[PDB]
């Protein structure tokens, strides 16, 4: 069973002006999903303080890097707290609103995509190199769920199948054809040492057969 969403009219504005416009520093994207699954694992750590049992879904606090150029996917996956199908749907949509009108509004006074994270909503910097966005996710007081977008406007979720989790968040980018140099082991590293080289977890990146 697959639902499909209409995205808020502001959301789908930023993602076409992301999609649309010029801009050729698109390595950001790798930094802003990187210091979303920090939060997402300062979140369950926290949490873990006053309740060591919301950690029987798994103890390890990492961050994987996995690149596949067979399917031309780079997959960003973290033990933080996940994600509940409220989340996916209406709540944190609901919070990028306003970090979205802020955002938008810095842009037409000279700033560039690359403060997108200082507005909470640099997510959406993923289609600065992807085509399409699935994101996989459990969250300890929800069922495992599969978001995805090819933006055009709408998003679906449904419940996932696949391997289970445990607990967090997988973001899969199908990248763009001409944006596969973020494949490459050397450029993501190069990527992850200029950019997220003090994130407090330990970042793996795999590399390929
Ligand atoms: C925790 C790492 C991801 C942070 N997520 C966001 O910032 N979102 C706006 C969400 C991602 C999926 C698209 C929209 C919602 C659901």
């Amino acid at each position: 069973e697959v639902e499909t969403f209409a995205f808020q009219a502001e959301i789908a504005q930023l993602m076409s002006l992301i999609i649309n416009t010029f801009y050729s520093n698109k390595e950001i994207f790798l930094r802003e999903l990187i210091s979303n699954s920090s939060d997402a694992l300062d979140k369950i750590r926290y949490e873990s303080l006053t309740d060591p049992s919301k950690l029987d879904s798994g103890k390890e606090l990492h961050i994987n890097l996995i690149p596949n150029k067979q399917d031309r996917t780079l997959t960003i996956v973290d033990t933080g707290i996940g994600m509940t199908k409220a989340d996916l749907i209406n709540n944190l949509g609901t919070i990028a609103k306003s970090g979205t009108k802020a955002f938008m509004e810095a842009l037409q006074a000279g700033a560039d995509i690359s403060m997108i994270g200082q507005f909470g909503v640099g997510f959406y910097s993923a289609y600065l190199v992807a085509e399409k966005v699935t994101v996989i996710t459990k969250h300890n007081d929800d069922e495992q769920y599969a978001w995805e977008s090819s933006a055009g406007g709408s998003f679906t979720v449904r419940t996932d199948t696949g391997e289970p989790m445990g607990r967090g968040t997988k973001v899969i980018l199908h990248l763009k054809e001409d944006q596969t140099e973020y494949l490459e082991e050397r450029r993501i590293k190069e990527i992850v040492k200029k950019h997220s080289q003090f994130i407090g977890y330990p970042i793996t990146l795999f590399v390929e057969k």
